[PDB]
């Protein structure tokens, strides 16, 4: 598609906002180099002043006030440590406008051409040489706009970023602060000494295929991205073969889909295949982490399987070793697992930059809880909020309904005869 650029500014906090070097957990530095990419789609309301840019760029400024680590860069502190430099430098904000519709994304599949609507940032100069969060409203031909958001995971996770996003479309509709960030992730310090009570498999190397695989095709080339609608459902059965334990819906469901992702890449019986599942870690830390805690939290279960056991037996069963280590995920396990952090030697080796998302492996995570619709800047709630683009073969999201009409969406990539067949996504027996 056709992206032509008619503004570009540099964003700055409003007001005076504090110079100091913010520190990074273990949990804040085991984290992607790259920008993460989120797009939101609007429809026009028809008014003239649909997404005015300076209401956009005013209450962009003020947001920046309380959240102003956003505005600042990336730096090493003496022992080579990254850490954020608070010196409000400011974020990227980009004006674009195409002759493309926006019904022409159809299902909303997120392609990798969503990432035209992102802006670009050259990670090839230093770390301190780019701003952490970049932001892009697009125009499109129906009247319709794009929000493209690219945000440095070094600042915060998903979550943490959605509490930006959002209180910066409460500005822009001239309300207030309601959860003003807390900002210190020193609550994630791992203990001295560290005294790591487990072993931890979730940062343990992936299955390789036994049989490697055709490189290609079946590469980076070969990957579709699709979105698929579960209409509910469209939990129920668990009951099967007379299993009595009850599940979560997002138990069956994950577990499903990681069957399902099994099925379609004719995984051999002897083939071991893992899952990764993101997991907020908010809600089990347990000195209870404040609200707006401005920071990652999101830790990963992997359960894993033999592929003869997980596409035999029940979902049931898929659902019970993802229970399993969902369970084991209280704080004791994850201050063991910020311990197990504190002594490994190089942290940025550890990220699953994947890679390791290839056949046989799987990631999931689920934005189903998550406030991703409700950045409405003054003209209206976003039809659509999607992952800007899936980077790579096998990551899948799944999606909450954006007018719930209680359905719900997995967007996910594969290699391109793989897809086909994970139409074995829609049948529970």
């Amino acid at each position: 598609m056709k992206i032509n650029i008619r503004d570009s500014t540099m964003v700055r906090p409003a007001t005076e906002t504090p110079i100091t070097n913010l520190w990074n957990s273990n949990v804040d530095l085991v984290i992607p180099r790259f920008h993460t990419p989120s797009v939101y789609f609007y429809r026009p309301t028809g008014a003239s002043n649909f997404f005015d840019p300076q209401v956009m760029k005013e209450a962009l400024s003020k947001a920046l006030v309380p959240f102003y680590p956003m505005a600042g860069r990336l730096k090493r502190d003496d022992d080579g440590r990254i850490e954020i430099d608070c010196n409000g430098a400011g974020v990227l904000f980009v004006v674009a406008d195409t002759p493309s519709v926006i019904d022409d994304f159809g299902d909303f599949a997120p392609t990798l051409n969503l990432r035209q609507l992102i802006p670009e940032v050259d990670h090839s100069t230093g770390i301190h040489s780019f701003p952490l969060l970049v932001l892009q409203v697009t125009f499109f031909k129906c009247g319709g706009a794009s929000l493209g958001v690219g945000m440095q995971h070094h600042a915060a996770d998903g979550f943490s970023g959605l509490h930006f996003i959002n209180t910066w479309s409460d500005m822009a509709r001239g309300l207030d602060l309601t959860i003003p960030p807390f900002i210190d992730r020193t609550l994630l310090r791992a203990r001295d000494p560290p005294q790591p009570a487990f072993h931890h498999v979730e940062y343990q190397p992936a299955p390789s295929m036994k049989i490697p695989l055709d490189p290609s095709k079946s590469g980076p080339e070969n990957t579709t991205v699709s979105i698929f609608k579960l209409t509910r459902d469209q939990k129920a059965k668990s009951k099967e073969d007379g299993n009595t334990v009850s599940y979560s819906s997002y138990e069956m469901l994950a577990g499903h889909v990681w069957r399902s992702v099994g099925k379609a890449r004719g995984l051999p019986n002897d083939q071991e295949t893992k899952l990764y599942i993101a997991t907020d870690g908010r809600s089990r830390l347990r000195p209870q982490l404040p609200p707006g805690y401005f920071g990652n939290v999101i830790f990963t279960a992997t359960p894993l399987a033999v592929a003869g056991d997980l596409l035999s037996k029940p979902t049931w069963y898929a659902a019970g070793q993802i229970h399993d280590f969902l369970v084991r995920m209280d704080d004791n396990y994850l201050r063991s697992a910020l311990d197990y952090l504190e002594m490994q030697p190089d942290l940025s080796a550890l990220v699953r930059g994947a890679h390791t998302y290839k056949c046989p492996n799987l990631g999931i995570t689920s934005w189903v809880r998550l406030p991703i619709y409700d950045a409405d800047f003054g003209w209206g709630r976003p039809i659509f909020m999607g992952p800007g683009g899936i980077p790579y073969e096998g990551l899948s999201f799944v999606l909450p309904s954006p007018t719930n009409d209680g359905s719900l969406s997995v967007a996910i990539a594969l290699q391109s005869e793989h897809m086909k067949l994970f139409e074995k996504f829609l049948f529970e027996i």
